[PDB]
């Protein structure tokens, strides 16, 4: 049951369906066609943030020019929560476990010893935690934006401190949307959840150019290779 995997082949999947369920093995079938490999996460209600954390730092291992407006934003990014309301006391140590995961990519660090990182139950979490408060800080500095996705009539912050900040809360594409404008960073998502072997491909934005696949099935998000 690891926080993350190890680089499997797209058939794993196979085993977390019936033999029954005929659809989901059609869009497996059909992913095939578009990807080679997944990597699983652990589905706690942390898998979004955890699998975007793990692929986008796996990516800049490639990018060293992204790697650098990565870490500048993701160094600012404290400064930013701390000036909105966000103690700092509070926050400090999830920040700079992100900052050390950054550095680990910046000394050019192997794909297996990152993976271990994350495979460390507290630095993986305090990464989590701190996706989540970039999550909350986005959502509550653009609530006007956000305020229709929001149903039930809890305000934007009452969204955030529920259903975003909490650990085990998983996410879907008001997360998403929001994480992605927080960092700047373009992120695409498989839904196999559609039509008939479709899985319906989402970009966050719309028009971006993505470096992190993502596979969303209820209750898990995976990383996908192509």
């Amino acid at each position: 049951n690891p926080l993350v995997s190890e680089r499997l082949e797209l058939s794993v999947l196979y085993k977390e369906y019936a033999e029954d369920d005929n659809i989901y093995q059609q869009k497996i079938k059909d992913l095939h066609k578009k990807y080679s490999y997944i990597r699983k996460t652990r589905p706690d209600g942390n898998c979004f943030y955890r699998a975007f954390g793990f692929s986008h730092l796996e990516a800049l291992l490639d990018d060293s020019k992204e790697l650098q407006r990565f870490k500048a934003v993701s160094a600012k990014s404290k400064e930013d929560l701390v000036s909105q309301g966000f103690t700092e006391f509070t926050i400090e140590d999830f920040h700079n476990t992100f900052m050390d995961l950054i550095e680990q990519v910046e000394k050019q660090t192997s794909v297996a010893d990152l993976l271990a990182s994350f495979n460390d139950q507290s630095t993986s979490d305090y990464l989590v935690v701190y996706l989540r408060l970039l999550t909350s800080g986005y959502l509550q500095r653009e609530s006007k934006f956000f305020e229709h996705f929001i149903e039930g009539g809890r305000t934007v912050k009452e969204f955030c401190q529920q259903e975003v900040e909490p650990m085990c809360k998983e996410s879907d594409h008001i997360h998403i949307i929001a994480l992605a404008q927080a960092l700047s960073v373009s992120i695409q998502v498989e839904y196999m959840d559609g039509e008939g072997g479709t899985t319906n491909p989402h970009i966050f934005p719309e028009g971006s150019e993505p470096k992190v696949y993502l596979l969303y099935r209820p209750g898990h998000y995976d990383i996908l290779y192509k």
